[PDB]
């Protein structure tokens, strides 16, 4: 099962889960302060993930650092 | 399931999901402002993804940037 | 399932999906303007994809 | 599921699908003008593919350029 | 399913499918003129493929040319 | 199933498990003191893990 | 299923299929003339293949 | 199933199993004195493992030592 | 399904199939003259193969040449 | 199915199996004298293995020599 | 299923199979004389193998 | 299924199959004279193979010769 690693590079980063299904809305926003890490899966309820703010992101595809 | 990473390189990038099935229409357009990232799977409802605007994109096949 | 990445290098690139089944016709053509990207899977309804117009294209086999 | 990429290197290339089953006949011919690309799967209805005209062809086995 | 790529290097190459099952006979012969290509799977009906004429052939095992 | 290796590099590192399902809340926070290690899986109940505090972290994607 | 690639380097190469089962006999011999190619699978009916005559042969193990 | 190797580098190292399920508590603490090794799987009952004390640890992800 | 390639390096090579089951006896011996090749599978009826005479043998493990 | 190789580097090494299930206790201790080797699987009854004494240990993760 | 290759480098090497299950005892010890080889699988009845005596041993993890 | 290649390097090599199950006895001994080869699988009836005599042996793990 696929997952995303997000490390915040500043205060106030948001990681937002978008709902799986015919409809798409934000179901949760997790706040990260500078240096906090979130390792989040794709799930039965989450089929897309949006990241706002300067962040280091790893997935199976590789890395993107803000 | 396969997924795409999109990093917006300018304001107002749109990531659009196209419906799976006999019919094809846009079901959702997620706006991304500069530096924001979307990690989005293909799903039961989305079998094609369209990106408009300056974006850095990674898939299983590699990177596509501009 | 397998997918193709198409980036339009001109305006009006057509990504044309062809029907899975005994019959072969286009059921959808998605237009891409210069610099726009489509990542499109093979699916229950699409078993062949045609690209008309100048495009950078990636598949599992390469670019 | 296996697939073939065909890029036409001249006008009037034909990509022809041959029927799956005990009988073999052409069920469809798709025309490609110079520079047009066809990415076609093997399917429930297509077990062989014939290409006529100068074409660049990729499969899992590698490349043949006319 | 496994497949074979055949590129005809002269006019009048024949790609022949041999029947799967207790009995073995030719069920189809596809003629290829010079530069024409056939990508052909093994199937429920075809368990051996015969090539006659000058051909460049790729399989999973490699290339065989002349 | 997939797992994460967290080594605390300060006292009071919190490894926070978030609920699998429609709702997202923390159901458990495991505290790690400096030098202590937690190897934690994704499971039926945990679909996201947050680490608060300075930590060396390994996943399938790298450190 | 596994297959063998035989290219005849003389006239009258015989590719001989032997019966899968308790009994072992040839059920088919396919003749190849010089330069002709047979790509032949193992199947429900063929569990051993014999090549008589000079031939270039590829399998999963090499040439 | 995935497993962890722990080698104690001092007396009194504890390897603790945390319960799988909605609830999370310690169910067992195995003490390791210097040079002693535990190879421990994740299981139906254990979905997280905690190490306290100076240890050399190997997992699928690599080594972690001190 | 596993298989053995045998090429005879002299006249009179024998490739012998030993029966699968509680009992073990030779069920067939195939003769190979110099330069003849046998590609033989392990099967429902054959769980061991004996080769007598100077032969070049390939399996998944590699090569043995007499 | 995963397994551990233990070679004793002194007399009196013990390899101890810990029970699978909600409860954890030692179910068996196998003694190894210097140079004796134990190759032990994880099983329906054993989910953790403890080694006491100077030992060379290999698992899928690599080697630890006392 | 997984297997071990034992080559005896002295006379009287014992390859000892231990019972799969709740109980652990030896159910079989196969003696090897110098230079003799045993290739032995893990099975429904054997979940641990002990080698007593000087031996060259290969597993999936190496020698 | 896994298999072993044995090449006899002297007359009178024996390849012995040991029974699978709760009981262990020899069920078959195949004699190999010099240069003769046996390729033998593990099976429903054979879960250990013993070689006596000078032999070159290949398995999935590598080669063992003398
Ligand atoms: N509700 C959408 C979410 C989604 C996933 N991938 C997307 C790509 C573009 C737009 C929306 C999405 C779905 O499950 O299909
Ligand atoms: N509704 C279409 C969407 C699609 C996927 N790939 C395509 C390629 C071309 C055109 C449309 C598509 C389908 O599910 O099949
Ligand atoms: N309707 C055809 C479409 C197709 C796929 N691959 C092809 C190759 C050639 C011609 C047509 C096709 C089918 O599903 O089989
Ligand atoms: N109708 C044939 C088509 C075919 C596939 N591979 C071939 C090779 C040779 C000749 C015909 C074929 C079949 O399904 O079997
Ligand atoms: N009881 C929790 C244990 C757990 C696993 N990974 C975690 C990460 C953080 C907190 C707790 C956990 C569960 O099975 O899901
Ligand atoms: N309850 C959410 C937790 C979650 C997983 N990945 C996420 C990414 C973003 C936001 C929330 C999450 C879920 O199971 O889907
Ligand atoms: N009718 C034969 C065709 C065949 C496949 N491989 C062969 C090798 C030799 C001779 C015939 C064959 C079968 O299906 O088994
Ligand atoms: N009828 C035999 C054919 C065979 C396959 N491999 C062999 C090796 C040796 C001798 C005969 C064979 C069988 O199906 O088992
Ligand atoms: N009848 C035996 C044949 C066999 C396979 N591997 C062996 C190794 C040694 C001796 C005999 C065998 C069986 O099916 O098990
Ligand atoms: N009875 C425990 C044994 C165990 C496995 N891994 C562990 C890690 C730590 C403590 C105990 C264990 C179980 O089956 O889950
Ligand atoms: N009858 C034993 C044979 C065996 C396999 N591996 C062993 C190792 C040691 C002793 C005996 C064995 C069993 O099937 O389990
Ligand atoms: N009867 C034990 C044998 C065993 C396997 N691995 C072990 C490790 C240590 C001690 C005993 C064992 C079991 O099946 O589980």
């Amino acid at each position: 099962s696929d997952f995303v690693v997000i490390k915040a590079l500043e205060d106030g980063v948001n990681v937002i889960g978008l709902t799986r299904g015919a409809d798409t809305r934000f179901h949760h926003s997790e706040k990260l302060d500078k240096g906090e890490v979130l390792i989040a899966q794709f799930t039965e309820h989450t089929s897309a993930i949006k990241v706002r703010g300067k962040a280091y992101i790893q997935t199976m595809h590789g890395v993107i650092e803000s």
